[PDB]
């Protein structure tokens, strides 16, 4: 694709990956990033258990990774919509992105070693797009599904 | 409350103060639990940054406390509802306890060094309870809202 | 399917095809509804424009019609859920049917002729049911779509 | 409020009481709006009504109400962010009005003779505000709450 909507791709990604002091408390890897789909996982470990008798991931991680994969969709999405993108032109972007509301249903016990989250844009803004987001364990289980509404310029 | 009642607020209190691996993690506290309701409270950490530059709240952060809140305050409701509760029914309601779907509404810049969350129940049921919650800084001012609907029965 | 559960899906269909006063004033049909789910359908007329600078559907409509598709499709879900129902049973469960709570994502504005909706169900539960739904126009793109909690017993 | 700020409210107002054909099929009636915010009423009649044992409004009808108080919540609250407010730059905007996403909550079923709707502004934007809606009947009894992310730039 365009060099600079290249650059973006693997610095934001990037960003999200470690710049993030949360995202390293708790594990979360952007393992990709692309004008398509984005991919978030995390894997399971003893300080993101909720129900100790249950063994369960506490919702609060559910919640976290469905929120970070949809606002790297969102802002993947308005990267790819553009080919006159300049890098301060995104710069100013990426400091207006944030997530305006979200809604997370939760539909099976959080249990599994390995989490992956993923999304895709239902609504394409030019300031505000829509996505919806989805967590699944290493075995394909869905765990939750997403849909959240985030500023993007 | 009754006896019951009040050994069984204490209890839980204690298990989610204490006992729960993420909430140590992230440092998340039960400042207050009655049958009237709840009162969480986290102190700011590095760890919990989102943004470094503007040095506020990762969105996921104020999910899992709006959450926890909501959950405590469904199982307070619950609690206060009846006069003839048992230590072991009640104990069996404290496992089914679980969030279905929540909303959180973003409202401000998450700043501050400590913040509050607070709930109240907007739809009683002996199966499913609706509640409302709000977190605040120490200066007062609402960082988001958030609404859920939790399995109680 | 099962001589009841066809039975009873045939009985709550005309149902809200025709007992309920509202669907009648807007023109809203029960196209379809067997156990694998439903499929609603409303013709456009000019009491159900919105904003008449543009002649696009009202959103009030939106929301009733995705709402409705969602309620049917979690009482679907329920027939299909045990196969030794009584026709008496289910319709004891019929009169709790209700939603819960229910969040709408509005995609596109409302053109053409036609507009039909679909569900499914995303977390299947003997008390309470969580499904999505869809909306679209003529042309086979998607007004909305739907999220929603309902009470199934 | 200044003149232009209540020229252009009292002329949306008389737009929504009569020239929206959806509207006027449900008997949808704008009490009062100013910059304080907005009253809406609708009176129950027959064509309104959901399930005729219960002789409860709707749950369309609820969603509807909610939609259009917070949206009016939503311009009124642009309305008076600013001085510099023209006509036709305040026209403009007006027709960029439209919901993203909305969420409500259903407490208990919707009897009343006449029910009224009121809303507020919890997140105020130059291009989404968020708001929170209520409907309840004539006794003042709440029939639903609401939540909406609008569009007003």
């Amino acid at each position: 694709s365009n060099p600079i909507q290249a650059e973006v791709l693997k610095r934001v990604a990037e960003v999200f990956d470690q710049h993030v002091p949360f995202h390293n408390l708790l594990g979360l890897d952007i393992k990709r990033y692309d004008i398509d789909g984005v991919e978030v996982a995390i894997n399971m470990k003893p300080e993101l258990i909720g129900n100790i008798h249950q063994q369960i991931l506490h919702g609060g991680v559910t919640a976290t990774v469905l929120d970070v994969v949809g606002g790297l969709t969102a802002f993947a999405g308005l990267v790819a919509s553009r080919d006159d993108w300049t890098i301060e032109e995104l710069q100013q972007r990426l400091q207006t992105l944030g997530t305006i509301d979200m809604r997370v249903d939760y539909l099976r016990p959080g249990r599994g070693q390995i989490f992956t989250g993923t999304g895709s844009v239902i609504r394409a803004g030019n300031r505000v797009s829509v996505c919806r987001m989805e967590l699944h364990n290493e075995q394909g289980t869905h765990i939750a599904f997403g849909t959240g509404t985030y500023m993007v310029g």
